[PDB]
Parts: C-alpha cells; structure tokens; sequence
C-alpha cells in the first residue's frame, strides 16, 4: 500500500 507514496526506499 505505497506505489507513489513508497513507505521504505532506502531509509
């Protein structure tokens, strides 16, 4: 539930 949102990516 995050495709524009993104909840990680490289945090």
């Amino acid at each position: 539930g995050s495709n524009k949102g993104a909840i990680i990516g490289l945090m």
